[PDB]
């Protein structure tokens, strides 16, 4: 019942009946739960001697709860640093080598934390203190490592690559790597906005990186401005939906209208605008039309990432 009860209580219930609870539970045995309710009554130091009194693991929730950020006033650096080694030690004897290397890195020790990583696989730990690190070798070895993944699935993967690759001064790696994410942002996740971001660093890094021919240079810059034109174009589309959905969709209609808009717009995107537009209006009969558009015009693409399943399906009961 007890374990129950503190489910329903938690870091927003009130410290004093946290305190109570911790203490009964102290006396009780019930440690894990005794150190969610300190952690939850800001008790780090309490919470900490608790899990190495009783030798107890770690989760990566436990040890971000006893992460005191920068920016708080809680702890100074030097207890701050202390108890992140002493954090990072003990998840380094429980064979959690990421996010020991999560918490030697956020204390200072960073390179043999890196390998550490890089040996364990964790995606979401390589993320986090390759940015918090501040390093070129680091950086390196990290976007190297997550350019390998499905990274669609994990948009701080993406955030992430980026980050590296320019802090690490690795610019024609970064260039690549801002277009593929501004193709796999806009042709899996249809994000424009996000893409038109990954553009605009794609050309920043591709006219700071030194090509080995100006001519090939000068094209991709070209392209990319091309590509940033008409994505801004249907950037303006959709944010004048909220303000004259007619105007956005006759843009639209007319983006399709343009020449080779697949290599910068995927058509299906547009399309699957329109059609969650129409659908959106219950006008199904419209929606339909611009599917078949559509299925003419791109018969290899997969129709599951343009347009939600719930979407297409929609239109099919209409």
């Amino acid at each position: 019942a007890l374990q129950l009860i503190a489910e329903d209580l938690d870091e927003t219930s009130d410290p004093a009946l946290l305190a109570r609870c911790s203490d009964f539970f102290i006396e009780h045995s019930q440690y894990e739960r005794a150190v969610e309710l300190l952690l939850a009554a800001r008790k780090y130091q309490e919470a900490l001697q608790l899990c190495l009194g009783q030798n107890m693991s770690i989760t990566e929730e436990m040890a971000e709860k006893m992460t005191v950020a920068k920016d708080s006033s809680d702890l100074p650096e030097e207890s701050r640093r202390e108890l992140l080694e002493q954090i990072a030690d003990c998840c380094m004897r429980q064979g959690s080598y990421h996010l020991a290397t999560k918490k030697y890195t956020q204390a200072g020790n960073k390179l043999k934390a890196m390998r550490a990583l890089l040996k364990s696989g964790d995606t979401e730990k390589i993320t986090f203190f390759a940015s918090v690190s501040r390093q070129k070798e680091i950086y390196i070895m990290a976007a190297n490592y997550l350019q390998s993944l499905d990274w669609r699935k994990e948009p701080e993967i993406m955030k992430n690559i980026i980050g590296f690759y320019t802090k690490g001064r690795a610019l024609d790696l970064l260039a690549g790597f801002y277009d593929a994410c501004a193709q796999v942002e806009i042709d899996e996740y249809q994000n424009y906005d996000k893409a038109h971001g990954a553009l605009t660093e794609a050309y920043k890094c591709l006219a700071k990186a030194k090509a080995k021919s100006p001519l090939d240079q000068e094209t991709r810059l070209a392209q990319l401005q091309s590509r940033m034109a008409l994505v801004k174009r249907f950037i303006q589309a959709r944010r004048t939906y909220t303000e004259d959905p007619k105007e956005s969709i006759k843009q639209c209609e007319l983006l399709l209208e343009e020449p080779d808009l697949d290599s910068t717009i995927r058509i299906g995107d547009v399309y699957g605008f329109l059609v969650e537009h129409y659908v959106r209006k219950e006008e199904y009969q419209t929606a339909y039309r611009f599917l078949e558009e559509m299925r003419r015009r791109l018969p290899l693409a997969n129709m599951s990432y343009y347009v939600s399943p719930q979407a297409v399906d929609a239109v099919h009961r209409g």
